[PDB]
């Protein structure tokens, strides 16, 4: 399997359980809360390093005490965590997260040292960059540094998978850079214009991303697994049934473990099989980073099936 | 000015800005990001203390490095903070607050030590109770402790004066105990019955809350003041319109500063155009405590009105 670059964010995540989303000027007491790592970089980094990719991480964290122990944490899943940088007199991002009694959350983030993973930080890793066979990215990175690392990696054939989330627009330019992307369908609309609620909508999305000059087209409509188009024709690949306890990562996983396949020359359909197995594992436990499977545990949950 | 008792929460607040509220399974990004101490008693104990009361504080932080530093920054807001227990083993309350661009907030807290303040702790407070004049209770610590501390003071003729929130229901046992009750809208509704859009609907739900024991109400109408109610014959006071951009302990400073000018003796009618001064400057400012207000700003504020 050749390697991969993760380049996104890495976040402290403060998570409440509580029974219903508070509402405007409403005090809620919640139950269990956690500290924890998180950050759509780092998740999907997790997901892909424990699925078993060769996988290396382009991150800044800040110099408060959970940043400094971040890294070592991160080493630990089998991440290459040399790019990830610690930014002096800094804080790492952090997430303030709110999880309901049906599962659902609600996410605010703050981006700290997230914000200095600049374009010159990315520029310091144009070989690694180049040298890859993946370069996996998320919207929780200054959008210059997604362009510019977009850019380095269509120049030397490294293909861009982008997690556009969360939702907001994108310049062509970006677009144009990217080889498989993954929107939700809150993201799908927000880059297309179309609203999406079934597969003819996810078909007519997918179109104005395939005349972007995206190739490959990957549409989550939650429980209803993924829309899957590569360059126009496309299909529905349902996802698998589960209880769902905690979704928060559902995305990352599938994101991470996704690309961890493809790099192990997994057809897509396939690839998208395996990453759906680590996604059904991941949300029927808790909190972001620590719901992330092994490999033997995609593995067994894939035999069963 | 007689002596102050406030029995009530401590938390570590974690508060993000953002423009809008997160909905359901959406990541938004914010901007300012502040971790501060708040919780409805520390900060109706520091708008007491600022405004000028004889305060004391029977509160209950962890042994976290916030815990430990809470009570030395308490006692700088002229707080007797000997009644502060430190719960060794535990952490500080902790909440997850966002503010939106309009500057409302949504609240989830996370209890931590404060649920350590027991009816043990308050019966070793007995005689602190007792001596007191008045007692100011919220609802982010044991409902039992509550009610033991409402007990003590109605045998020895404290003045019982709670803040019942956040909303919920309360056994006619503590209501009855009651001599000053301040619910918001949603609160008035969740102890009576009686939705609260007008002045009508305040007076009927405080003749309910007359009707359990209760001589003093005050029914906070948002952005019309407050619908004064002693034993029957009721009025609204209004507040002072001003900019609101942080309406973060607002209640808690009028709570404060309203139980401060009625130990000096001030009718209520003029203790409630105080505290709503308190009130008023305080929304001008970012954080709960943080904007709380000293008595000289409350007296140049009144100056000139
Ligand atoms: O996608 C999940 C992540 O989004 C936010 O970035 C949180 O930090 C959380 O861990
Ligand atoms: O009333 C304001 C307070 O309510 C919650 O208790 C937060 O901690 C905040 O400081």
């Amino acid at each position: 399997a050749g390697s991969l670059v993760v380049l996104g964010s890495i976040n402290a995540d403060h998570i409440l359980n509580l029974q219903s989303f508070p509402t405007p000027g409403e005090t809620v007491t919640g139950n269990h809360y956690q500290v924890a790592f998180g950050g759509k970089g780092a998740n999907q980094a997790v997901a892909a390093g424990r699925s078993g990719a060769n996988i290396a991480f382009i991150a800044c964290t800040g110099d408060d005490s959970i940043g400094e122990s971040v890294r070592q944490q991160l080493a630990t899943d089998n991440i290459d965590i040399t790019p990830v940088s610690v930014i002096k007199g800094e804080s790492t991002g952090v997430a303030l997260i709110f999880v309901n009694g049906e599962g659902e959350n609600v996410i605010g983030i703050h981006a700290g040292a997230n914000a200095a993973l600049s374009p010159a930080l990315v520029e310091a890793q144009r070989e690694r960059i180049a040298n890859a066979s993946a370069l996996l990215m998320q919207l929780e990175s200054p959008l210059e540094s997604v362009m510019a690392a977009a850019k380095i990696a269509h120049q030397n054939k490294t293909i861009v998978a982008l997690n556009p989330a969360p939702a907001r627009e994108l310049p062509d330019e970006l677009l144009a850079l990217v080889d498989i992307i993954t929107p939700n369908e809150t993201e799908a609309e927000k880059l297309t214009g179309i609203r999406v609620e079934n597969d003819e909508d996810a078909a007519k999305a997918a179109q104005v991303l395939h005349e972007k000059g995206i190739r490959t087209v990957l549409i989550t409509l939650g429980s209803r697994g993924v829309w899957a188009s590569v360059n126009g024709e496309g299909q529905r690949v349902p996802g698998f049934r589960v209880q769902a306890v905690d979704t928060i990562a559902a995305g990352d996983t599938f994101n991470g473990a996704l690309i961890t396949a493809l790099l192990e020359e997994k057809p897509l359909p396939e690839a998208i099989r395996f990453a759906h197995a680590a996604a059904a594992i991941a949300v029927t436990r808790k909190g972001a980073q620590p719901s992330v499977p092994w490999r033997e545990e995609i593995d067994a949950f894939l035999d069963r099936q």
